[PDB]
């Protein structure tokens, strides 16, 4: 019609990722996933076993921003993939008087739904299994008459079996959990009948060794470890679990996966954000606290891991822990921190110049470290962890770079690297060196080119659905966090006193030019 | 004067319009070319080298010779006062008439380079001449050197490269001819000699042809072709095999389950049984190309990348191989197609009765070294199959933990014809929400580095290889035999009568004997 030329917006589209590869301006690249690029508008669109039973779904603080901007929505998305029972309840949970719960149904949550809102009204039908609870997480009376609500809709069920199951999010801060859990233990227990409970818990997961350890120990007469469900925002990204697959269902990457192999492994976490405002609270967790020792280690737990006895999800946590226990704890020598001042052109304000930080704290935006794992497959293996906010590119993978083969080609070739990225585009490519096709020459013209592979809901649905099939592969257990926290805390205890401090590095930057003097110095080669 | 200038490309003009009615089927085609040529053009060092090819009356020099020197004309591989000679027995009288029809009518392409063949065959002459006469051979040096001589460059001489598109049964009088008539200049200059494919039959049959050749040229000067050699993946085995440590640290029998190397024609014998029935597809195909791939894939790490080291190293791998017997072989004679589109091979009138000559083989072949112990090696080969395939299936041992059977062996194969293509086949969990850890599926990781454009034919390497002096990817005196002791056995067995060849009908896979004898040496089939 008039003025509608979106292919200018359309076209840009294409360029992103065009400049994300740069592949030998392959012709076929720019078609083949024009196509693909296309059929992604082509392809969208608006168990057997847990109709069995009734489902209770309570969210704990639903006024709470992450209840309303992901936690329901994630629900929301769940329940048009069908992957909810069609007699399922929602509750909300809070202690904010709210009346006429549908104007706080279709106005404060409709503002947050996902963005096929025009593509469907299922929402309406949706907000119709979603009630509100107005009470205290410190009152066991109050959770008494929760239980009546919620019995009053167990046995509102129209199937056979008997009682319910309760799946409890903790959509509140980390102080609330212990008294949270207690009132559910003395106050809403599931039936006697029949049916089981699950706790979802949101991080932050404590601050150091000592910290975390008494959380897990104020949960530890409620729940147990099959009942308490960690969520990691990161352990439900399809590569992530991906990588169990490709290192153990394959002879080719298990018989490289070691030391004898491994040059360098590389886990980096990249933001193009600041905290842009809000950076008050995050002044106290750090990036170490807040992507490092949780997501990061999380990786490198499944890409260090010895191969699980079975595929079941306690077999995989059990070598995950083993690997974890081989790690020394990081010294201030290994780590360099980032703090982000201003952009040069002034578009992202600097860390300091926000209002809500105390000016003149140290805390890191910014920080590179190198693990070490002391295990026969992993002896003398430079493990890198990088991560930092307001950088050059948004990135989340790893790189890991095998041991060169030095002798027959020697300056013909370079390391081989297989990549793994999860954040903005999933991709899996194996770089190596190939002959140049164009003629003959003397066997040593030579280029570095890639192996590319071929090939419902988001990595945050994906866990909350793994929570209701009891799959508590990805979220991390009571003994694996504690090993985690040990290899963490002394290194920032030392970040706390000082020991080490950050380096300036303005916005857009890759970061201080030491972190990549430090990376090129802990077994890290560049080629362009 | 300019006059003159108009009228020679007009003849140019027609000599690109006379190349393909000689090819295609009439009179409209050649005026629809036209209107194609219109606007198909309009859109806008150090020495004197000699190439003489013997027996240029013959196909091989006019179908892929000459049209591979053109080749490399335009693409500058060639100096610019490069003399070409073809010399034969037979009579021709038109001097340019041979030159402008019978070799420019296969040349490509067409339209886009057919003034570039103008000025290419301004560098070829014919020599009419016998290959066992000293005085033609006195004749030829002549004319030779009197235009090496108005050769205008710093060295003196000239090199002189010769290629010998004759029968094997006169190669011993040509190279005689060449060291007592036709030497190189002994101002400066080297000789080579390309050697075309039927180095004997056996052992013994190459190891008296060799023989023959040695008083008049070492091992540096004679350059035995192999047309698979400079293949584009298989000049690449080398590369990834040790340019990559991935690659390299699985190249073993703790991590190789079983190689095959397949060799597959939908084509028949072509009513020329008669010369077919005295090879066979093993003398063909599998002792020569089958045999130098295998080399490829199988040899240990080069001291380095000169050409006499992976030429040794493929030797030495071969010397680690068992001769063939008849009880790791099967044969197969195919017959007439069910369709009837392809004739049996007894079909032809050249063929004689009751002839045991096989046209389909496969077998399996022992490499009894540290990296290759236990592994089976399958060479196949075969006339009128399925579909035309060149390939390499390197299958991976089956790690069942902890996958069992959501997990199948890895492969790692290698196509060069039809199309070339390298891709890992692995499995990985299918992209999906229910579908779990243990819900998986085959998919590939294939070598995707294509160009822009994306192309040269593997003799292009292989004459320019010889021009620079290269000889990594041509078959050496102690590669042939170390080659010829492996299958000798076998072939007298065959020859004796002892193994006879199973039918099968033009358009399958071959006998199910050899398929049951694939599935007995290693192969797993998945789905
Ligand atoms: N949303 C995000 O982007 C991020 C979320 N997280 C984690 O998710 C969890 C929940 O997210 P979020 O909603 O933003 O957290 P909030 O601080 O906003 O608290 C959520 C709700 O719980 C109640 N609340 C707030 N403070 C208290 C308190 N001392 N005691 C009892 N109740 C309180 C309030 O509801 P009411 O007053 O009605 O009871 C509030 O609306 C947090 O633990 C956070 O660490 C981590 C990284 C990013
Ligand atoms: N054609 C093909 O597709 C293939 C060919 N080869 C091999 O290359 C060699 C040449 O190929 P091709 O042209 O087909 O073979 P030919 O039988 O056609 O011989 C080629 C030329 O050499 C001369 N010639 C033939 N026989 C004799 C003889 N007893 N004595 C002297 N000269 C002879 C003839 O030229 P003149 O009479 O003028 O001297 C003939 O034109 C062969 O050995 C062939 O096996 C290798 C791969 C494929
Ligand atoms: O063995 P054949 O059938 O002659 O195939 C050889 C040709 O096959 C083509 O695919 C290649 O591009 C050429 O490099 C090569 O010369």
């Amino acid at each position: 019609d008039a003025y509608v030329a979106d292919v200018d917006g359309i076209l840009d589209v294409l360029r992103a990722q065009v400049l994300e590869r740069k592949p030998d301006d392959i012709f076929q690249f720019i078609s083949k996933s024009a196509l693909s690029l296309q059929k992604d508008r082509g392809a969208e669109s608006c168990k057997d076993e847990q109709k069995s039973r009734a489902l209770t779904i309570i969210v704990f603080g639903a006024s709470g921003d992450l209840a309303k901007k992901k936690t329901f929505p994630a629900l929301f998305d769940l329940y048009c993939g069908g992957l909810l029972p069609p007699e399922v309840n929602i509750i909300g949970y809070a202690r904010t008087k709210v009346d006429d719960v549908e104007k706080w149904k279709h106005e404060t949550l409709m503002k947050y739904f996902s963005n096929l809102s025009e593509r469907g009204s299922h929402a309406e039908d949706f907000l119709k299994h979603i009630s509100y609870f107005c009470g205290a997480y410190d009152s066991v009376d109050d959770f008494k008459r929760l239980d009546a609500v919620i019995r009053e809709k167990e046995n509102a069920f129209k199937g056979p079996e008997k009682g319910g199951n309760r799946l409890f999010y903790l959509a509140l801060p980390p102080s609330v959990f212990a008294s949270v859990c207690e009132s559910i233990h003395k106050g809403a227990m599931p039936q006697e009948v029949g049916g089981w409970v699950r706790v979802i818990i949101e991080k932050p997961f404590g601050r150091d060794t000592k910290s975390s350890a008494e959380l897990s120990q104020a949960l530890e007469p409620f729940f147990d470890e099959s009942q308490l469900y960690r969520i990691d925002h990161y352990l439900g990204k399809e590569m992530v679990q991906n990588i169990i697959t490709t290192r153990f269902a394959n002879r080719i990457f298990s018989a490289v996966w070691n030391a004898s192999n491994i040059a360098c492994v590389q886990i980096t976490f990249k933001e193009t954000i600041g905290t842009e405002g809000r950076g008050g609270y995050f002044d106290n967790i750090g990036i170490i606290r807040d992507v490092m020792q949780n997501h990061l280690t999380q990786i490198l737990a499944l890409l260090a891991m010895e191969k699980p006895r079975s595929l079941d999800a306690e077999c995989i946590r059990d070598e995950k822990v083993s690997v974890l226990k081989c790690i020394e704890p990081i010294t201030k020598e290994n780590c360099v921190l980032g703090q982000y001042t201003a952009s040069a052109d002034g578009s992202i304000p600097g860390y300091l110049e926000d209002v809500t930080v105390p000016e003149g704290s140290t805390c890191p935006t910014f920080a590179v470290m190198r693990l070490n794992i002391n295990n026969d497959r992993w002896a003398g293996v430079p493990f890198i962890l990088k991560a930092g906010k307001a950088v050059e590119q948004k990135y989340v993978a790893i790189r890991i770079q095998f041991r060169d083969e030095v002798h027959p080609y020697g300056e013909a070739t370079q390391r081989n690297e297989l990549v793994i990225r999860a954040q903005p585009s999933e991709a899996m490519y194996v770089k190596i060196t190939t002959k140049v096709p164009g003629l003959s020459g003397d066997l040593r013209q030579t280029h570095q080119t890639e192996l590319d592979l071929t090939y419902l809901p988001d990595a945050y649905e994906s866990l909350i659905n793994d929570a209701l099939l009891g799959n508590s592969t990805n979220f991390v257990r009571k003994d694996e966090l504690d090993v985690a926290w040990r290899i963490f805390t002394p290194l920032l205890h030392q970040i706390d006193s000082g020991e080490i401090k950050p380096i300036p590095y303005q916005a857009g930057t890759r970061g201080p030019k030491e972190a990549d003097e430090f990376i090129a110095n802990n077994g890290f080669k560049h080629q362009k």
